[PDB]
Formats: C-alpha cells, sequence, structure tokens
C-alpha cells in the first residue's frame, strides 16, 4: 500500500529509536549478568525482547507502506555502573514515550489510523511495563538502599 | 424476619465500617503493589477480600433481618509512606475491634444469637489474623530495621 | 510518571464514580438474591466484579501517574422495587457513559494516549455489556409483563 | 455426665419439635411430590434430612446429659393447599426459632454451654436456611403471582 | 460440462432466492438476539447457515455447469415485532418450497436429475426443518398467548 | 442506546459495503475452488468468513444504537479470469479502507469512540490481512510468472 | 423378485460400461504410477475403486431382480500420452453420464423406483466427482501449460 | 402446510398398512422365539423395528401436511407352521412394495416431491432388505431342506 | 494486642492443666501400649495428640495477648491398673471441664469474646470426645466384665 | 580476568560486525516475508537468531575479560531485489569468515586459546549453514532460473 | 600408544594440581557448610566434581599414553575466614588457567592435538566457570558489602 | 567456496584412507562373526560404521570447498587368523593416526580451521575409541591367553 511518506520517515525514527532501545537492554542486561544479578538481568533480557518485538512491527508495516527500512540504531550510551545504567534506562524511555506521543499525533493528522494503534500499543508497553518497572526499582533503592537493594537482584 | 431496629442500625454501623476497611485495604496493597513490595500488595489484597466477605455478609443479614443497608463507607485515612500506612491499618483494625464487641454485647442483650455469631466470628477474624499479622510485621521492622524488612517485602 | 494534574483530577473522578457503581451493584445484587432471583444476583454480582476492576485499573494508572486516589464513592441511590432498582442503574451507567466520552477527550487533549485507552476500554464494557444487558431486560419486560419476566430469572 | 434436670427437661422439649418438624417437613415434601412440583419436593425434603439431624444431635446430648429422650413429636398441623402449607411452615419455622432463643438462654444460666453452642448452630440452620427460604418463596408468589410461581417448581 | 440455459438461469434464480432467505435469517436473529431471547437467536443463526450452506450448493452446480452465477440476493423484507418477524419468515419458505418444486420440474424436463436431486434436497430441509419449526412456533404462541411464549425462548 | 443518526445512516454504508465483500470474495473463492486452485479457495473462504464476522459486528452495533440495519449488499463485481479476480480484490479493499477511514473520522466527530474502535480494527483486518496477503500475490506474479505463480496455488 | 426384462438387459449395458470403466482406470493409474505421477496414480486408483461398487451395486441390484449379469466388460481404448489419456477419461464419462440419464428414464418408466435411485446415486458420482475432477485438470493444463501442471503431480 | 387431501388419504391407507407389517413381524418373530429359532426371532424383530420406523415417519407427514393419521392396522393373516409364516411375509412385502409404488406416482402427479422421497426410501428398504432377506430363506430351503435350514436358525 | 491480666493469667492456668493432661495421657497410652492393648493405646495417643493441639492453641493465644506462658505441667497422678487408669483420667476430665467452664464465664466479663470462643471449643472436644468416650469404657467394663472388655481392646 | 588489550580491541571488532550481520538477516527476513516467500523468511529469521547468539556469545566474553563492549553495528547494505539480496548476503559471510580467521590467529598469538575456541565455533556456524546454505540456494538458481527457484520459496 | 615423555610429564604436572584444586573445594565447601552458607557449600561441591571429572580424564588419559599418573596431589592452602577461601581460590584458579595454557602449547609443539584439546576443555571451564564465578561473587562483596552477601548465602 | 588445492588434496588422502579404513573393519567384523565371535563382530562392526561417518564428513567437506572427492579407497590388507587381524587393525589406526595429524598442521598453515577441526575429532575418535579399544583386546591376550580370550568374545 502506499504510505504517506511523512508517516514513513517518522515510523524510520522511531525504528531506528527501538533498535537502539533493543541494543541498549542487551548490553545492559549482560552487564547485570556479569556482575552476578540474575534478576536484573532476566528482566532487562525481557525487555530487550520486547524491544526487538517492537522494532519488528514497525519494519514491517513500513514494508506494507512499501517504505525502506533504516536499519541503524540510534546511538547508545549505557551506564558503567549499576546507578547510571538505571539513570540511562530511564533516559531512554523517557525519550521513547516522548517519540511515540509525536509519532501518535502525526499519524492521526495523516489518517493512518492503523500505523496510529501499533504506536498507541508500543507506548503503553514503554510506560506501564519499561517505565513503571524502572520506576519501581529506583523507589526501593531510595527505601532501602543501595546494598539492601541490589542484594535482593542476586 | 423481623429484626430488633437497634440491631440492624449497628449492622448498618458495622456494614459501613467494613466497607471502609475493605477501601483503606484496597488503596494499601495498590500503594504497596506500585512501590514494588509485592508480598506486601499480596497480604494487603487478601484482607480487602476478606474485608469485602465481611461486609457482604452484614449486608445479607441485614436484608434477613427486613433492614435497608447503609451502603456508604465510613471516611478512610490511609498513609503516604510505608510507616504510616501500618500506622493507619493498626488504628483501623483496633476501631474494628472495638465496634465488634459493642455489637457482640448489644445481639446478646436482643436475643439475636445468630447475628452475634457472625459478629464473633469477624472478630476472630479481625484479631489473629488482621492485628496478628499486622502486629508481626511491625515488631519485624523494631527487630531488624525499616530498610531490611521492607528488602524482604519485595 | 509526571501526569498532566488535569488528568489525574479527572481520573479520580472517574474512579470514586466507579467506586460508586461497584457499591451500587453491590447492594442489587445481594437485594435481587435475597428475593430469590439468582440470575439477576449472578448477572449484578458479574457488573460489581467488572467495575471493581475498573476502579483498580483507574487506581493504578492515577498512581503511576503519581496522583493520590480519592476512595471516597459517589453517593448511590439503589431502587426498593425491581422496577426502581433496574431504573437507577439505567440512570448509572447513563452516567458513567457520559462521564467516561468527557475523559476521552480530555486525554486526548492532554496527549494521554494510555491513559484514553484504558478509558475508551471501559466505555466499551459499560455501552456493550452493562448498558447492552439492561436494556435487554427492559425490553422483556416491555414484551411480556413484569411477572413472566421475574418468574425466568429466579 | 450428670446433664442439669432443666436443661434435659427442654432439650426434650426442642427434640419433641424437632420430630415434629421433620414430620411436616416430611408430609409436605410428599405431598408437593403427589402434585407435581419436584423442586418443591426436593426442598422439603432437604428440609426434612435437616430435622432429621438436628433430633438426631438433641437425642445423642440427652444420652450424654444421662437424660431420657421423649421420643413423642409434638402435634403437626399440615396445610392442604399449597398456600396452607407454605403460612403452616413459616408458622413452624417461626416457633422453632422462638424454642431454641429460650434454651439457648437456659443454658447459658446453667453453664452448659455445648449444649448452648449445639442450639445456636440449630438457630442459625432455622434462621439462614428455612425461614430465610421460605420468605424468598412468599416473596415470589407475592410479585409474579402464585400461577407463575407454581409453575416455575415443576 | 454444458448444462442447459433454461436449468442454470432457473438454478441462479434459485440462488439468488437463498442469498436473501440467508440475508433475511441473519437479520432476524440477530434482532431477536437484542431484544433478548438466545432461543430465537439461535434457531434463526441455524436457518441462516443452512441457507449458506444451500446457496453455496447451487453456487458451484452452476460453476460445474458452466453457467455464471448471479449473486444479487432477492430483496427482503424483515419483520419489525415478533409477529411480524414470524410472518416475514413463514412467507419466505412459503416461496422458497413454491420456487424449488418448480425447479425440480423443470430439472427433470431437461433431464438434469443430479440438478435435481440437489432441490429436492434443499426442498426437504425447508418443509421438514424450516417451515414445520415456524409451524410449531405459530401453534405454540396460539395455545399458551404471546407473552408465555416469548418468556419460554429467553 | 440512542445513536447518532449520521453514525447509524454510516454503519449502514459500512454494514452494506461489507455485506457486499463477503458475496464477492464468496463467488471468487468457489471460483477458485472449480478451477482446481485449493489454496486460494482456501484463503478466499476465509476473507469471506472474516467479512461476515465484520458485517455481524456492524449489524449488532446499528441494532445497539437502536437503528435499523439495511441489508442490500453493495453491487459487487467479479473477475473472470484469475487476473481480473485479483484486480477487482485489489479494488474492493481499496475501497472498503477508504470508506472505513471516513467512518473513523465522523466517529470520532460525533463522539462515539466505541462505534470508532469497531471501525479501526475492522480497518486493521482489512489492511493487514486482505490487503497485505492480496499485494503478496500480485508480488509473487510478478517474480515468478503467472503460470508458476498458479501453479503454487493447486 | 421377478425385474422388468428391459430394465434387467439395460442395466446389464450399465454393469458392463462400468466393468470398463473400471479397467480403463485401471490401466490409467498404473501408467501414470509407471512415468512417476504418484498423484495420478492416487486419483485414477480412487475412480477405479469407485467404478468397481458402482458395477457390484448393478451385479448385485440384476441378481436381486433374478436377472443374469453380463460379465463382459465394453471394448476400452486407452490413451497412450497424458493428454490421450485425459481425453480418454473425458470421453469415457461423457459415455457413461449420457447411459445413465437413458436408464434412469428407462426405470420410471418401468416404475422401478429403487433401480432408478441407484442409478441417480452413480451419476451424481459420475457428474460430480469423476467429471468435476476431470475439468479441473484440463483447465488447470490450459492455465499453467502441460509441463507446470505434470510437475505438480509428481 | 396444507398438504393435498389425495396425498394425505393415500399416505393414510400407506399407514396403516405399515401398522398392520409392524404387528405381522410381531408376532411371527415371537413365535419363532417360542419354538426356538432366536436367529429367525432376531430378524423379525428388526423387520417389526423397520415398520415401525417406517409407521413412524408416515405418522409425522401426517401431520405435517396437517392430515390426522388413521391408527388402526390393516387386517393381518400370520400362518402357524414356518413354512405358511415365510409365505405370510412374502405376500405382506410384495403387498407393500405394490401399494408404495402407486404412492410415489401420486406423489410425484400431486407435485408433493419430499412425501415421494419418504416412500422411495421405505420401498428400498422394503425390497433391497425385507423381500431380499425372506427370498434368501426361501432359496435355502430349496437347497437344503426344510429341516438342515431349521437346523441353521437355531 | 494488650490482653487482661485477668484472662491472661486464668489462660496460663487453663494451659499448664491441658499440658498436664498431654502428659497423663502420654503415659497411660504408653502404658496401655506396653500391656499388649492396643486399640486403648491408639485412643489415648490420640487424646495425648488433642491436649497437645489444646494446649498449643492456649499459648499462641497468650502470646498474641502479649502474655508469657506458664509452661510448668500441673501434678498428675496415673493409674497403675486398668481400673485406677480409667479413674485418673475420668477425674482429669472432669476437672478440665471445671476449669474450662470457669475460664468461659471469666472470659465473657472480661469481653474476650475470641478467647472465649477457644474455649468453648475446647470444653466441646473434652465433654463429647474425651468425657463421652471414658464413660462408654466405663460402661462397657460394667455390662460385660473387666476380663472380657480388655480383650476387647488387644 | 585481564583480557589481552588487542584481542579485547578485536572481539569488539567482530563484536560489530556480528550485531550487522543480524540486522541485515533481521531486515531481508522481514523483507522475504512481505514478498510471500515464506522458506526465506524462516531461514534468514534463523540467521538473525544464530548471528544474535553470536554476538551474545563475543558481548559476555568481552566483559568476562574486563573489557567494555562496542554496541555499535557496522555499516550494512542489504539489496532491493532477491538477486541484490543474496549477492549482499554472500558478500557479508565472506566477510565475516576472513575476520573471524583473523581473530582466529590473533588469539593463538596471545594465547587466548578459549577465546580461538569461540571463533573457531563462530566459523564453523559461518561456513557449514550460512556460505553452505546461500551457496546451495545461488547453485539452485543456476540450475532452474530464478523463477522456478522464487516458486520453490512460497 | 607411546606418548611424548614430555608431554606425559606435564599432564602429570596438571594432574596433581587437579589434584589439589579438588581437595580445596572438597575443604572450601565443607567449611562454607559447617558456618551455615549452604549455598557456597552447593557450589564448591559442584567444583569440587569438575576438578574430579578433570583429575580423571587426565589420568586416564597418561595411562592411554603408557604414562604412570602422579598421584600426590599438589600442597594446597584453605583459607581460615570467608575472604582467605575466597582468595585461595581465587589465587588457585589463576594458577590452573597459568599451567593450563603452558600445557596447550606444550602439546602443540610435540603434535599431540588430543591431549592438547583435553587441555583447552579443562581451561574453558576453568575460566568461564570457576573463575567467572569466583569474580562475580568478589564483585558483590564489593557492591553491597560482605555482611548483605553472606546473608544471601544461607 | 574455494578450498586451497592442497587442503583439498590432502583431504582426498584422507578420504581415500577412511574408505579403506571402512572397508578393513567391514571384512573383519564379517570374519569375526563367521568364527562365532559375536562380540568381536558387534565391535568390528561400529568401527565400520563410524569410519563411514569419518568419510561421509570429508567427502562433503571436500565438496563444500569446491573439490572433486576421490572415492577410491586404499588398498587394504586383512588378517587370515585373530591374531593377524588385530595386527592389521593396530597397523590401520597407527596409520590413520599419522595421516591425521599431518593433515592437522596442513590446515593450519593454510589457515583452514573448520578442516583442521574435522580432522581433529577424527583423531580423537581413532585413538580414544579405535586404538585404545584395540590395546585393550591386546592387553587381555597377554594377561589370559589367546584361547580365555576368545572364549569371553562369543
Ligand atoms: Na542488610
Ligand atoms: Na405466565
Ligand atoms: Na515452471
Ligand atoms: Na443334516
Amino acid at each position: 500500500m502506499q504510505g504517506h511518506p511523512e508517516v514513513i520517515d517518522y515510523l524510520n525514527t522511531l525504528l531506528t529509536g527501538e533498535l537502539a532501545a533493543r541494543d541498549q537492554y542487551f548490553i545492559h542486561s549482560r552487564m547485570y549478568e556479569d556482575w552476578g544479578f540474575s534478576k536484573l538481568y532476566e528482566r532487562l533480557n525481557h525487555e530487550m525482547e520486547e524491544e526487538t518485538q517492537h522494532a519488528d512491527a514497525l519494519l514491517r508495516r513500513i514494508l506494507l507502506l512499501e517504505g525502506t527500512p533504516r536499519m541503524r540504531p540510534d546511538d547508545i550510551h549505557p551506564g558503567t555502573t549499576v546507578p547510571e545504567m538505571l539513570e540511562a534506562d530511564l533516559k531512554l524511555e523517557r525519550h521513547v514515550r516522548a517519540a511515540l506521543a509525536k509519532g501518535i499525533a502525526l499519524c492521526e493528522q495523516h489518517k493512518d489510523f492503523v500505523s496510529r494503534d501499533i504506536l498507541k500499543a508500543q507506548l503503553a508497553d514503554t510506560e506501564e511495563d519499561h517505565a513503571y518497572w524502572l520506576e519501581q526499582q529506583l523507589g526501593l533503592i531510595a527505601r532501602m538502599g543501595l546494598e539492601n537493594y541490589l542484594q535482593s537482584q542476586i
């Protein structure tokens, strides 16, 4: 189907944003595992899987709309300590949420309601799972101290 | 059956007290879950379910006695921190225990032994489950510190 | 996440509206059961469960958005006869439908698409299940008479 | 064990009252079945079984207390039409409720708390099952007419 | 195979008659369901399925005979009340029965015995299931009144 | 419920469009089967089933909104060769997509968000299943030739 | 039973026609298998089995009617190439269809309705299975070329 | 449905003929069993069951056609020896075959093709099961002698 | 919870009475087993288990009420012959029954209805199981002689 | 463990090469699926999974060696037609094979035999699965023509 | 087979190194268990099992090569506190890694590729399991403190 | 892939060496079976299977490397007595071990690490299974005498 060139170009932006989010969760999960925090490894591995699915859905939609997917991920900036990693992931999800909301409005204005529903589902995922979960971890650290919290993630 | 108007009016008091206790456990459980304390979420969710059952039993008994149930819950005052929430729940159960004991005596004086047995069962629930469990948590905090304790509730 | 104060305040309005709808279905179901209409008991009990779920979803969303949930239900006005109860439930669902539609528009204007999707799901529930079912009952009464209809609900 | 002669004599009164209630439910169930109301047959047959159990519990308790059980049932007055039968059963349960409450007080005054707990259980049965159920039937008749109601009991 | 042009043209008439009968049972079933008569919904839904199968068999036979199927359904006239709907369905089946019998004779005269056996099977369906069932409903209404009958269809 | 007369009238337009799409997939599937292309038969039969479900959902929604469904399908124009059939189906889905998008906007303007969500689901079906699948077939023909492609559909 | 000598003589004609059709499908199936077309082997083997059943039914019917079955098959003319074989089978089924239709009329005129129903079943088999299937194959060849088609029959 | 008065009257003739055939197989089966021929008992019992089914189908068809079934069986003439019984059954089936064939023609002339198909099925039963089986027995007697044959039926 | 010091002190009395009853059933069961009376061993072992449960319930209740349990059992006086043992157990249960009844009244006067319900359950156990069973044994001895009775307990 | 800085830097090169190979197989698989070649989709999806595993193994090894993984994939150049895609994948695997062999020698020279064994396993995967499979496809195209080959990949 | 005397002598060195590593993990596991750290017990017990397997593989290989295995373990130096034990195990694995790498080079120079592959497998075990796991524990201690960490090992 | 002509030529040497080893184990196994030594038959049959697998792996690798496999086995020299056969197999495995080691070095020098890993696996098989097992047999003969040993192989 012939998609609107502005919608396609912006799905491509969301796509390279998701490819990056996938890769950031990729390296953070494996860093957590290397340090011996299996529960953090599991959760970030799950986020990596979810982003891979999001990227897949964008990519296929771009093809259906007869676009050419942009496959270069955005630049990533991983943490080097547990606090920096959590902060880097907090920045990432805030960014994806903001980009998605813009795409949601763009889709409405070009009357691409199906592309829009795809983005709204990804936004729900980003808020109610990624952001929600990350905020939980930050709050736990605040309530019990970093050491107690990291103990609980072994 | 025609219940004694004083018994009915007091079951209504207990009823609006239980509707409130249900709603307080409702908001506390969901607050604990939002902060990432799944074990506290589970336990307060269970207390919410038990209060809903207590309210149901009162409500049906009021109807059998040909009363009109009062469905407005009492005012609730939830905590905003884990310590305040535990204190608010401690105050609540002390109050329900006191109200139940009064109703138990009232039922005896109007020779409504069945209504009385219902209240005695609810009182046993309130003491041996809610109060007992809450006291356990307070004692644990006292023995290991708030941080260690909250860690154990993740 | 920091939700828009107008969205939060209005979810709170919807929340205290759902807590009320839950309690009205609560008392109506138990009244129908007391009179011996098990089929009406079952259906209103189901509506009570669904409203409890709706309230739960609002409450959690308010917390995720860093609001403070308002836990006092709105005032309820239950019927005293089967005809009044059905009329009271008809008024309730019309009201919830109207409040939801307003919230749906409000969410769009503050670009809270996830809160908006939650409300649209609740609206679909309210129309296609509660309103639809209640209209069916009223129509049946109209087609066969109140006595025949109540017989069928035993 | 040596029971108090006043408690024993009154358990005997309750006993001959239960033997009668058993026999009244006995004849009413079989009358309903003869007329083709299987649902009324089933329910009165169940009440007959429950009264037989109540009588059994009284009888054994009288023996444990070294009394001699009085085995003659009280006089019964069954109906001859469905309305009279329901009225006769309504009178019966009102009577058993009143006799039980008196025995409950008598047991307390002679410090026979175990005999008292037996009576309180029978009273709960009499109110929440027999009386409650019978009131339901009367209300149904009032709401839909005798003919519609009897149709529903086939 | 080269079918006789008169047989083909008449199968097309039967075909557009069946497409219509399908659509009339389609709207009547959904109307009955909307009003809360699940038993009528089920039965008309079944008739809709059977007509869809009849149309399918005609359509395929027309293709085997190297005809071009006419896919526009005949005009339909649904009822707006339960009595009108039953009357509309009574008129429909009388019409299909009459058209089928004519086609059965036509097939015999052009020595298309296989097309004829197809029509005889559809006629048996139309008489012994649709017509028979509809007549049963009309008779029931006549014997017990419309209100009692509609009660039984909930 | 009282639906907005403009929404109802337009659901009726979508409805008669779906009844047609159902019938076009109906005749195309059976034509493909007659020629011996079982894989095309299966897929078009599936599309026919999906359109029947779409029509059903519109029809019921029109009834809930207290409209009168229009049951005459739109005119259809089936192909006579495999290339014409694929082209006719390509034109059909383009048309349904365009009509749905218009209805989606209309529903928003009359604040019928539930009717709107129904249409958005049907649009997703039409794009991601029907249009997507049909485009795949056209592309395959282009890449391997019509003869090779039809061989693969036996 | 004493069958009409004209019916018996004509069942014998149909019988020796079926014995032949069996033998032609016999040799064609085995020729297709020898050349490596297993799918054609399977289908012609099935037709051979069906003709054997048809011959069996005729033979037994001739015996029940106290006739003497004629067991010599008609002359057969098998193809030597795939195109000739398909043409020979096309000629065969056209012939059996024509002979059956004549027998169907003959049976009616001698009031042998049971013999007639047997022939009508065989005719349905011959048209809707053998002729239909063979026409499908010819059409496929026409749409994709002989080479592509034979590839698909391996 | 309004059946043709001549068809109805003749189904009634067939009906009282089947009620008789049922009763003749009834007494013959039980006579064979009394004499110790269990295999003859089983087979005639089966024929009795089949005739009961035939009578049932006629009876229901007469009712659907708004006739009044004639329930008096025709006169029967059972045998008193095995040879007479077999002869009586041979006469019976010849008679039913003749009556059915006449009804089959009558149904065709009044365009009652469904009634006609019912009779053709019964005729097939009568020829291919009853007549065929009875002829087999007579032939066996002829080939091995009555004594050997009766031995084989124990 | 802060229990009333008089209730706590008296639960302690009941507690040291139960610890003793446990130990007396402990030694009697093992004495019966040593002499070869397995049935008496089993029954006294069961009573020992029940008393251990009673002591456990008192002990935990004392802790919930923030008392300090008194863990020294009362003095016990076991028998040395089967008759003395039965007499010692008869004296024990009479004593526990008397102490429990006093505690039941004490609990009522201090409005500790939950502690009271615990004691009433223990009293029911003591009367209907221990006392009842022991009286049965004494009666059996009286009816059949000590030798016959002891034979039956092997 | 402290890895040799030259080994770490080169694993990083292999790592960003694998992240790229993963992404190229990612887009090619989804392109093949969009065009309707499910068998090519499956195979490239499998290669994408295998590269993701290879990248994971490199990444973890880099962490164990106390390096910092480089997470930016190398530039990719996907095809736009089936022939270009196959050529792009042929170039990719030739490149990965060459880079791996160099790393294998480098690992040996720095006596990192474990890192070396990891690379040798990846090389075996790249040759015996990816390269081997791709060469097979190219050869098939050469032997049967592009059209026949693409037909076989549907 | 006649192994090279230098390879044999060095496998013997590796062998007495593994016998020691086995014994050190032996005493450390049992020390951890004695102190109540079951998770450390399990892991060191596993390492002891793995070293026993490594020693077994060396020993058998030495025999196949017609050497005489040296069975005296190297001297071990276990810790006396958790920190010293972890340090002693860190020193051990560093030593085994260094000895293995030397043997790997020695095997290559004497063209004993099978002995070399055995050592490379043991080295992979030593790095990716023992060293990796031990480093994880040290890092955890560093991130959460020794007390928190030891708590997690109970 | 384009393999190095020296590697290919040497894999061909190894290949014709394996084809021979297969054939020698082939004839020895069958000779042992003919003489009644089933245990020797089983073991040599297993070696034959393993060599066939080795030859297969070489052959396929030669094809992947775009070589032409040499399929003539090397000359074999089987024994004629059990002692000569064991000696012939001892010579064979010594030869294959020597040829493999040379190929392993050759592969390294041409940087064909995958071909090299294949050879190292075959060498491990040859040493640890074939050579090891054969040496065991020779040693057994030496320890118990040829007669005792052959007895054990029946
Ligand atoms: Na801690
Ligand atoms: Na009625
Ligand atoms: Na081709
Ligand atoms: Na004989």
